[PDB]
């Protein structure tokens, strides 16, 4: 089973220059960090490039026609050889970025999205995905704070 994880600002926009369109929003990144651990993540040349060191407790496998930068992680050159890079697991995490979500939608079973409440300047794009394909499984609103700068709500969506 296929999912992706993104998080999403008004007009879907996810990146900026090849990095986040917003600073950091600790809460996001930890339920990131939950929905991800001890499972495959499957990522992009850029999004490594932003990111820039192996997600700990994860299996990195990135996606570039490229030779690897870093032997710490798992290079592959298809969508297919991503896939089953991952091996036989229960999920497999896509994580990005707009390019690989593109790709991977079609075949994506589970989607866990950050609705973050900001207007900012983006480059880069989550695809547009038709809402009557799937049911919404969980949701959860929460305000900005002290740690977080703009409000943002938690969605897991299942295919029907
Ligand atoms: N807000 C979020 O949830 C979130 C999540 C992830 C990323 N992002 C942001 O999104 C941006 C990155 O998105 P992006 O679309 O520019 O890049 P990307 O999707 O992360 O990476 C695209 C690159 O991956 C490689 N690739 C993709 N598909 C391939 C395929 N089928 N076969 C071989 N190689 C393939 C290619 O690299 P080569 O040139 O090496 O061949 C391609 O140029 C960044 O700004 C990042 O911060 C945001
Ligand atoms: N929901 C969501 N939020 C994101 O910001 C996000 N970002 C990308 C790619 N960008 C990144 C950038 C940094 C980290 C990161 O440093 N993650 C740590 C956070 C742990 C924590 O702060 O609690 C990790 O261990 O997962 C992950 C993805 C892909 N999907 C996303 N999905
Ligand atoms: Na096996
Ligand atoms: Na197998
Ligand atoms: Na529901």
């Amino acid at each position: 089973m296929i999912s992706l994880i993104a998080a999403l600002a008004v007009d879907r926009v996810i990146g900026m220059e090849n990095a986040m369109p917003w600073p950091p929003l600790p809460a996001d990144l930890a339920w990131f960090k939950r929905n991800t651990l001890n499972k495959p993540v499957i990522m992009g040349r850029h999004t490594w490039e932003s990111i820039g060191r192996p997600l700990p407790g994860r299996k990195n496998i990135i996606l570039s026609s490229q030779p690897g930068t870093d032997d710490r992680v798992t290079w592959v050159k298809s969508v297919d050889e991503a896939i089953a890079a991952c091996g036989d697991v229960p999920e497999i995490m896509v994580i990005g970025g707009g390019r690989v979500y593109e790709q991977f939608l079609p075949k994506a079973q589970k989607l866990y999205l950050t609705h973050i409440d900001a207007e900012v300047e983006g480059d880069t794009h989550f695809p547009d995905y038709e809402p009557d394909d799937w049911e919404s499984v969980f949701s959860e609103f929460h305000d900005a704070d002290a740690q977080n700068a703009h409000s943002y709500c938690f969605e897991i969506l299942e295919r029907r």
